[PDB]
């Protein structure tokens, strides 16, 4: 076996040789059932999955540090996780960040934010 015995989560998981660590993958909803990619947590929102790195586990690639609120999705915009939120915050209309998106009503006016990190937006 893996180091599943010297590495048993709260028993109710079960834990393999992952990839030469062992993961409790769950023998209930395996953390990665949803997709988590792990090093970010199980989320299964209550049938709502966002996994989102808050818990500050090992950092390795945390997609989710820099978070932005739920219906948020992390992604890697130049390496530095900026959200896409799921109904993206900016690129959906598209003005490049630095501006903002506000479709007042449905009337894109890419707002430079009056008060962003200081860019030539």
């Amino acid at each position: 076996s893996g180091g599943c015995n010297d590495i048993y989560c709260p028993k109710g998981t079960t834990c393999k040789m992952m990839d030469g660590h062992p993961q409790c993958v769950q023998n209930q909803p395996s953390c990665s059932d949803i997709q988590c990619s792990k090093g970010t947590t199980c989320q299964m929102v209550d049938g709502w999955p966002r996994c989102i790195q808050i818990k500050a586990a090992p950092s390795r690639p945390s997609c989710s540090d820099i978070h932005c609120p739920k219906g948020t999705t992390c992604k890697m915009i130049d390496g530095h996780p900026q959200c896409v939120q799921n109904q993206p915050t900016c690129s959906d209309i598209q003005c490049s960040k630095g501006t903002t998106c506000q479709m007042v009503d449905g009337w894109p006016r890419c707002t430079q934010l009056k008060v962003a990190p200081r860019r030539p937006s």
